[PDB]
Order: structure tokens, then sequence, then C-alpha cells
């Protein structure tokens, strides 16, 4: 099988060396810039900022171990470093991968509560709660990825020191299969379901809030448009027609919530004054109608300008960015889950089932060894997804 192994080795060494090199550069210069900004911007403390520091740290710790993988594949697949470094480099990539998944999961759940429940949400109170979730993730990942720090050393047919190889003996094949099933369910399927559930709730909340904001702008546009009709009208019939259209628009806008009061309680003084503003405006429309019905067409135009002062002193101060930053967070994490994490966990499942099988011909082994090169490189590319999270989300 010496000819069979060397065939895939040509692809394996070329692709891994080229991809890990750019992933090391883009990862270091990307996350390094992200961490530099977050440290300088200490005055503005957010739950999103807590997850961004932790994501960059987990990436920097991984990109520092990635050039050791470059040296390995450049040197025709021979490990020039120590046995501990082979164990630590393999450990670092898994730690980073599952830290990234759990941090992006917790970030999605914390943003979901901030969007669905904006009244009970407190920016600095959730920040302290996010710090406890981060250490809870770190302690879990470090202790669960520990069997790889005490793993058996990998050797070739000519006793050559090898690294990042599939399990050799049947005992190691069993020890990693037990870890695979746990890390597939707890470390991928469940956090993926959480992201699918969280994002369904977020888009639904935003789709409703944007629609209600569109109706509020439509009612305020007609209120200003019909006010221009009254001053331009010559007869009372045109004035009375616009006032009935204005009264209907003023009642609709009174029920709807403005974007500046999304974080405020429906019984708060801010929401009570907004409703009271339209209560005076409706009364002023009816007072103008009472004069328009009397035949006083000119005198009704003065009352239409009298309610314009009420609009400026009660409804103007109430009539955002949170929607844009949430949408950006959805895209980046979804792209990271479909490109980085999903092909890795899919291929790994197919790979371990193949290794346990008795019949394994050269052509079939060639596909599995080529597929893992692609998926593991994409799994390692998760460090390139996090700098984009800063640029497209949470300010
Ligand atoms: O079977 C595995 N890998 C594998 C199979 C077949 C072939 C190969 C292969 O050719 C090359 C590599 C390789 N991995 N890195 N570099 N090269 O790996 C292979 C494998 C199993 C488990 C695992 O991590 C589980 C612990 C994570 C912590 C965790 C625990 C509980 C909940 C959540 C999180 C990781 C890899
Ligand atoms: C903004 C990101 C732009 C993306 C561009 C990334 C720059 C890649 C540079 C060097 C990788 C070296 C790979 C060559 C392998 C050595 C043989
Ligand atoms: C936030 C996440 C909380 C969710 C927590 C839920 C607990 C997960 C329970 C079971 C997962 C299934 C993994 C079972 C792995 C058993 C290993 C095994 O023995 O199976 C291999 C078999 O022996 C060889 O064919
Ligand atoms: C995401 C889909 C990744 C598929 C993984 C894969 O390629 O494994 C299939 C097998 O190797 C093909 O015979
Ligand atoms: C690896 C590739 C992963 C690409 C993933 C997502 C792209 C995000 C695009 C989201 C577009 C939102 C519009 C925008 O540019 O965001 C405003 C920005 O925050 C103000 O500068
Ligand atoms: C071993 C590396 C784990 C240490 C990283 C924990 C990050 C702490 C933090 O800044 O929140
Ligand atoms: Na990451």
């Amino acid at each position: 099988s010496a000819t069979c192994h060397d065939t895939i080795d040509d692809f394996r060494n070329q692709v891994y060396s080229t991809l890990y090199s750019m992933i090391s550069v883009v990862g270091f210069f990307g996350n390094g810039f992200v961490l530099y900004v977050l440290i300088k911007t200490y005055h503005k403390k957010s739950a999103f900022q807590v997850y961004m520091i932790n994501l960059a740290v987990a990436d920097l710790l991984c990109v520092c171990t990635l050039p050791l993988r470059v040296v390995y594949y450049v040197h025709k697949g021979i490990w020039l470093f120590g046995d501990f470094l082979c164990r630590l480099s393999t450990y670092a990539l898994y730690v980073n991968l599952y830290c990234s998944i759990f941090f992006m999961t917790a970030m999605s759940f914390f943003r979901c509560i901030a969007i669905v429940f904006p009244v009970q949400n407190i920016n600095l109170v959730t920040q302290k709660k996010a710090r406890f979730v981060c250490v809870g993730i770190w302690i879990f990942v470090i202790l669960t990825s520990s069997p790889f720090l005490m793993a058996k050393p990998q050797k070739d047919e000519k006793n050559n020191t090898k690294c990042f190889e599939p399990p050799q003996d049947n005992q190691t094949k069993n020890h990693v299969l037990v870890l695979h099933y746990v890390s597939l369910f707890v470390g991928f399927i469940i956090p993926f379901v959480i992201i699918i559930v969280c994002y369904t709730m977020i888009i639904l909340t935003l789709l409703k809030k944007s629609m209600k904001s569109a109706d509020l702008e439509d009612n305020w546009e007609t209120l200003n448009d019909n006010l221009k009709v009254i001053e331009k009208a010559d007869n009372a019939a045109q004035v009375k027609d616009a006032l009935t259209k204005m009264r209907a628009a003023a009642l609709d806008a009174q029920k709807a919530t403005p974007p500046k009061l999304e974080d405020k309680s429906p019984d708060s003084p801010e929401m009570k004054d907004f409703r009271h503003g339209f209560d005076i405006l409706v009364g002023q429309i009816d007072d103008a109608l009472k004069l328009a019905n009397e035949g006083k067409v000119k005198e009704a135009q003065a009352a239409a300008e009298q309610l314009k002062t009420t609009r400026n002193a009660y409804i103007q101060k109430y009539l955002l960015s949170s929607h844009k930053k949430a949408i950006g967070m959805i895209m980046v994490v979804t792209a990271a889950f479909l490109v980085s994490f999903m092909p890795y966990h899919i291929q790994r499942t197919i790979h371990l089932h193949f290794l346990h099988n008795e019949t394994k011909p050269c052509d079939s082994v060639l596909r599995m060894q080529k597929s893992v090169v692609i998926t593991l490189s994409l799994a390692a590319s998760n460090c390139c997804f996090d700098p984009l999270l800063y640029f497209f989300s949470g300010g």
C-alpha cells in the first residue's frame, strides 16, 4: 500500500501547508487587531464584547500552534518537534473549535433575549453574567478535550514520528469514537439546534417590529400630508375629509410603539406621555372638525396649525442600529456553522464509520483522506470568521 499512501500524500502536504499558512496570517492579523480595539475600548462594556475577547483569545492560542502544522507537511509529513508538542497542537485545534462553537452559541442566546425581551434586559448586568458563561465554557472544553493531552504517540512503518494521523490501534479507535459521539451531540447538534431556534425567534421579532415601525411611519406621513391639504383647500368639504383621514391615522399611531421606546415598559412614563400626546392631538382634530362643520373653513386652517405645535412638543421627541448589528451576527455565525463546523462534523462521522469497516480498498481510502484535508482546513478557518463578527456586529 506504499504507492497508495504516497498518492494522497502529494495532495495532503500541498493543500495543508498553503491553507494553514494563510489561516495563520489572516487569523493572527485579524484577531490581533480585534483584541487591540476591545482593550482600548474599556469604557463601553458589553456582553458581546466579552464573547469577542474570548473568541479572539481561543483563535490566537490556535494560530500560534498552526505554523507547527505547516513545518510538518512541508517536511514530507515528518514531526520534527517533541511528542508533547504533537499532543498539544492536536489539543489546541479541538479546544479552539469547540470554544468557538460554544461562544457563538452563548452569544446567539444572549442576543436573542436582548431582542425578544428588551424591557428586562440590562447591558452591564448581562456583561457580568456573560463572564461566568465564558469561564464555564473554558473549564468544560479544557477538561473534556484532556484525553488528547494523554494520547498515544503516532509512528510510521519506518518508525518515523508522525502527527495529526487517524487512530492506529483498535483501542485508540474506540477511545476517540466515545469522544466523537459526545462532541457531536453536546458540542455541535445541540448548539446548532439552539442557533436555529434563537435565529428563528430573532428574525420573527425583527419582522414584526420593522412592520409596526413601517405602519407608524405611514400614519405619520399621512398626518403631515393631509395637514398640507387643509392649508391649500378652499372649501370646508376638503378640510373635513382630511381631518377624518387624520383622526384615523392619529388613533393608529397611538396604539403602535415608536423605535425610541422599544426598551421601555408599556406602562412607563415615556410610553404614557406618547399615548397622551395623541390624546390631545385627537381632541384638537375634533375641535377643528367642530369649527369646519360650522362653515368656518379659514378658522379650521388655524386649528390645523395649532395641532402642529402639539406634534412638535409631545410626539416629535419619540418619533434602529440594534436591528443591523443583530442581522450581521446571524449571517457571520450561520456562515461559520455551514462552512467551518458543519462539513467537519459530517465528514468525521463518515470517516470513523469507514475505519471500523473490514473492507477498505485504495480508491475508497483515497476519497476519505482527501475529504478530511478539505473539511479540517475549513474547521481550522473558524479563526477567520471571528474578525468579521467585530466589523459586521455589536458596534
Ligand atoms: O475521531 C476523531 N478524529 C479523526 C477521525 C478519523 C480520522 C482523522 C484524521 O485523519 C485526522 C484527524 C485530525 N484531528 N486533528 N488533526 N487531525 O482526526 C481524525 C476525533 C474524535 C473526537 C475529537 O474530539 C472530541 C473531544 C472534543 C471536546 C468535547 C467533548 C465533549 C463535548 C464537546 C466537546 C476529535 C477528533
Ligand atoms: C448543552 C448540552 C447539554 C446536553 C447534554 C446531554 C447529555 C448527552 C448524552 C448522550 C450523548 C450521546 C453520546 C454517547 C456516547 C457513548 C459512547 C459509546 O459507548 O458508544 C460507542 C459504542 O460503544 C461503539 O459502537
Ligand atoms: Na473561532
